[PDB]
């Protein structure tokens, strides 16, 4: 409402990256739609990256993130403290490095990779392995690796510390002046962060927990204009034990939270933690009214709210496409019951050879399904492709789509494709496409087990391409009308103004 | 006799310590009597403290020790030696340690606790922390603690030395002025003391066994005058294995010479090694002439002596008690059958709810006395109350106090608490309370299986507050006259004049 | 033929060493003879020994090595290239030892070992250990070992690095100046050498295999007057991927190529590699035309060769012997079915007690087999005596030796006593003594199961001192002109000529 509202967003997840998609794309587009209505919605991360700026920068360049929306990440911010306490590089540091090298042979083994023996007892002193912008040196002690320095553009930003088995159980970052900030002890067995002890500052904390949660007590004003949303479910912590007290927190949960495979009325023991402690936040959000009702019946919350999710409407292809080409493009994760649609590929074929499979993304169980079109032979029709940067352009060259699952949040990668004139076919579930599919209509949907009646609606499209043109025209038009952003977006305010 | 005799008693333990009680305040007390008879009785020990001279001044101050009787240690024989070897402080070592802790940063837990991190490199460098009086350092090696300096009044006197499991495999001792004088290897699987290098004199030992045998050769005169006695049965090979031609060794068992709950006809493995080498020392002294007269029906030895123990005839509360108080102050340890006493307890307060118990001291099997009186919820009337420092001051308040064993040297514990006018009920037992109980005088003994047959005796007792104090009061003037001290004391200078 | 050629032969086994015999012996030998024909014959090693010149002098004046005879060894070869590289003493290598050694207390073990402290810390610095010739010195960190330098004549040749296990996972190798030329990680798990540096030359190598084999291509010119002869079985991968075009590479196998004990048909792994793979060398050669011929008619290779080996006939004693000695010189090993012989003689003494045993050389199976014969007290009767450095002196005061196995290549053993006058007893085997023993005119040969055959024929000698001569003189002149050198040695040249 207001262009000039003090009003803004801080959305939560544990860590950005390039090459993902789902939650984070989510998120994306929400930063977006957020800075349209003169609402700065911004994201913080929580873990360390060296080379954080140029995957942020990557982002946005490569149209994934709007230019708008800022990444806020704890260890920056202490960097960029430390950064404004000195005001001469750390030559020592350097000096440190250099002196542990001289009195050393070089013995090349590739390109840029080179060990160094010192030229008066022999000993094994360091590994180098440099690309061209960045560098890591390996010192040795005894003939085992005891520490790795990490350089990018010549600079030290990372320091390891490599126990008797070789597994890291000390960090240390430093500015951009090469002063060390924060020091952290890790759990070789696990990975899992220990103490943290912030340099700069000389305070220490238990875990990184306790960090970030001091962390965004900083970043973030404890005013009612200030609004926290947390996205992943491993950051709700962080949100749920700062001692804010006019600042709003949001928790939206994205998937079902019910156990996996399992038939006992059991939950996710995270996304249930959330529910629990809903009446002690400013009110969990949900994506179905559907899943709001359950949850209204399973827990005694009075706090539950449903919001769906900002849609891009995009532009469809200047064609179509008339050669039987059937894609799912996927993350591979055994909770999407591949299992129980590659069985209406060999289904399908088997009446027409000449439909092909284009399978794209990565996964788990991409492997195994992989040693099983061939114990079948059907690496003639069915093909898995490879993570695609570009789903769109994968997208607009298939008949249509193809998906399952017995638990999802709702309906992402269904949606964008039906954007794309392209006629999904996909089960009914908990939450999901029981809304933006109409069977017979646009698209098609059966009962998640009758594995050959999808079997049996593909072949009542790929050999129809003019069938297959009109579902897919009567899909861009259903999406467009049904949800909107004013129809989510004024969800979103009413929330915030209470 | 003399007056002037160049006599000296040299009693050997392993260590001594504040807040125990048995054979320790046996030998405290025996100490006492030879001063008397102007006979020097001191203590040899052979453990490590660096707060010894604290704890040996406690226990005098505390009336626990005779302030004439003298510790002799082996490490603060050596650390004297060292003292007189050097005539300036050992400034090297502060140097030392001060060098590693410089350009660092200070990072607080607590308040005397804190850690620093090398300004340059970010690295972990120690670990302090500080009482008042005492300080210890941990310093750090790739992040994994490598030493411990031990302070105390800003002075070194150990450091420690950690493996990769952070355990100790090495000692060394500082004398007073800072310079080393002893180190030696530990077994960190079982703390195992190996090889001893004693610095100050260039010498090497194979243990800690050859080093004090070292020590009692040149602590010790090799005269006839001087005289060896052992109490601690883990102290005697070092008694033994001395080269003393003239000097003599009287080895004094404590315990019962008979396995715990073995019906073999086995004896304990310590305890027959003094009894076998008999004949080879100037004789082993028990304490009842009935054990003396058991060793003599199972070994072919000629050389065993019975001796009892000096009383110390205290004086007595100004009062009694009247409540219905029963106490068992005592260390907790299965030998004294006390799961056969506490179902007693049980089998008396049914028959009167008034009784009431107090239970002191500590041991190993208190937890699960603890958890026992609560599963039949005597906890009502049943106490666990801690270890006293004040024995007699809780013994004062009792009307009663009681305790059994399976195995035992004789009464101490229960002879002690009939001179506060105590009626003590004790079962008849191999080696012990046969003798200072008389049943139905001054006390009761039952045999030690009819469980309920005490529990009779004490409701004969505690409900007859006026027949609960005849049997006190005959129970002061039993112990006065049967054995006395002069008794006792002209067994010990005959064996010693021979 | 030319005393001028420029013919040379490589002979490559992995060591040499004082007191062994066999295959190096034969290979002593066969430089001795090649020599004689103005060929020179040397012997290629690829182990590290800092005492090789002391052993190769050893061998000589010992007359076990023809003085003619070089041995070429890898490690000595890049030594003296980095001699020449260097004109000044490593000093700084020596001020380093010096620098960890000062500001220490010596205390001594015995003779000649003592440990040192640091008369600051009190901390463990080193453990010294020297004989008088040779020295070893132990340098701690945390009280574990880390590094050992081993001197030699006061001077540095190996430095030795231990892992927390105390095992050795590093080597390096100092010139006669003191500089380091070659250091190699080590797998503490096994031993096997992994990845090798020669940091004289700047050059990393995978393993020793690809170290030798740059080597042998350095060592030994690319022409076909150059010839590679690989006795032992393990060297055969570092002559075979030499890049040589033009050299001669001749294998020869020395024993049988039949698994020991294994009655499926299969073959000793590594022996039937190099049989595989004589079509692409210059062909493997056996002993026996009998195993020529099994080898032909298994495997697919038209490149097989039988020589036989050259004979030492030296000169028998100036007598015999008239007392009942039988003797068994061998190294003991369960592939000669000693077990199969030794219920022998214990099936001889029973009818003649004054048959007895003399056993020399060492082995696996001594200690069982010494442990058997006092089972059944022929200790009386059997003696094992130990590794005899005189062959011929212990062979020259026996009536007969004696032998089997159920493997051989041949008869070395026995052929070399059969000159010594001594009619040996032994088993028809495969490949072996069925062409040097005449059964019933100068020797016995039994089928190798009937065990009282054999224990028939020794009675039939041992109790006729007058037919253990005859059988002896006929048994030297049937060595001498049965097999010769020229034979043997035209043999060799005609397969180099081609
Ligand atoms: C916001 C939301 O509701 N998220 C849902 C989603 O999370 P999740 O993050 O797993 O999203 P999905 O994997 O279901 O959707 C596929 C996503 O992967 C991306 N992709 C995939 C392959 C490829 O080659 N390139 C590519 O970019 C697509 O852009 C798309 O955004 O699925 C979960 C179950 O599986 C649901 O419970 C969650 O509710
Ligand atoms: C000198 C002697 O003969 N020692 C006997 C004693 O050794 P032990 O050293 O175990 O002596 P006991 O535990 O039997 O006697 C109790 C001792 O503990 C002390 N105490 C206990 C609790 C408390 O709160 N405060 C306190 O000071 C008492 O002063 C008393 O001296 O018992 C052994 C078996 O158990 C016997 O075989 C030994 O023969
Ligand atoms: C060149 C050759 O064909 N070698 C054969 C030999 O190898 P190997 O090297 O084992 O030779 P053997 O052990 O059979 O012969 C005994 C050797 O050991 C030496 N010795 C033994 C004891 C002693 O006290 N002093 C002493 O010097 C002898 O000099 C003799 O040379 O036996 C293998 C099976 O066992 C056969 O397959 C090989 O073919
Ligand atoms: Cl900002
Ligand atoms: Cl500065
Ligand atoms: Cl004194
Ligand atoms: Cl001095
Ligand atoms: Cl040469
Ligand atoms: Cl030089």
């Amino acid at each position: 409402i207001d262009p000039f509202t003090m009003k803004k967003i801080f959305m939560m997840v544990h860590e950005l990256d390039v090459n993902k998609g789902g939650m984070t794309s989510s998120m994306f587009n929400r930063s977006k739609e957020f800075y349209d209505a003169d609402i700065p919605a911004d994201i913080v991360t929580f873990d360390y990256k060296g080379n954080y700026d140029e995957i942020i920068k990557a982002l946005k360049k490569q149209g994934k993130m709007d230019r708008r929306t800022k990444m806020y990440n704890v260890f920056e911010y202490f960097k960029q403290i430390s950064n404004n306490k000195h005001f001469k590089s750390n030559k020592l540091l350097y000096k440190h490095i250099s002196e542990r090298l001289k009195n050393t042979i070089e013995i090349e083994e590739s390109k840029g990779i080179s060990r160094y023996f010192d030229i008066t007892t022999g000993t094994y002193i360091a590994y180098i392995r440099k690309s061209k912008s960045e560098k890591v040196i390996d010192f040795f002690k005894d003939n085992k690796r005891i520490e790795r320095f990490s350089f990018i553009d010549n600079k030290v930003h990372m320091k390891e510390t490599f126990n008797v088995d070789n597994k890291v159980c000390y960090q240390v970052f430093y500015d951009e002046k090469g002063y060390p900030y924060i020091s952290r002890n890790i759990n070789a067995n696990n990975g899992a962060v220990g103490k943290t002890y912030v340099l700069v500052n000389k305070k220490e904390f238990k875990n990184n927990l306790a960090l970030c949660v001091y962390y965004l007590e900083k970043l973030i004003k404890d005013s009612k204009d200030s609004i926290m949303i947390c996205d992943g479910p491993g950051s709700f912590p962080k949100m749920f034990n700062t001692n804010h007290k006019n600042a709003q927190k949001y928790g939206v949960i994205h998937v079902n939270h019910h156990e996996n495979f399992d038939d006992t009325g059991a939950f996710k023991k995270s996304e249930k933690y959330i529910i629990e402690n809903a009446n002690k936040i400013n009110g969990v959000i949900v994506l179905t009214e559907a899943q709001r009702l359950d949850i209204l019946n399973q827990f005694d919350v009075e706090n539950i709210f449903t919001i769906s999710n900002f849609v891009k409407i995009h532009n469809a292809p200047k064609h179509f496409q008339t050669e039987k080409i059937v894609g799912h493009i996927s993350r591979m994760v055994p909770t999407k019951r591949i299992d129980l649609l590659i069985e209406v590929a060999e289904l399908v074929v088997k009446k027409d050879n000449a439909v092909k499979f284009h399978i794209y993304g990565e996964g788990s169980v991409k492997d195994k399904i992989a040693k099983m079109i061939e114990d079948k032979n059907l690496e003639r029709n069915v093909f898995l492709k490879g993570y695609t940067t570009t789903p769109q352009k994968c997208l607009e060259d298939f008949k249509l789509v193809v998906s399952t699952s017995q638990y999802e949040g709702q309906g992402l990668s269904m949606i964008e494709a039906m954007i794309s004139k392209r006629p999904v076919v996909a089960f009914d579930i908990k939450y999901g496409p029981s809304d933006f599919i109409e069977d017979n209509k646009n698209g098609y949907l059966i009962e998640n087990h009758n594995i050959n009646d999808m079997a049996d609606k593909i072949l009542q499209l790929v050999n129809n391409d003019v069938l297959a043109a009109e579902f897919g025209s009567k899909a861009r038009e259903n999406i467009i009308e049904k949800y909107s952003t004013e129809s989510i977006l004024e969800k979103w305010l009413n929330l915030f103004n209470s």
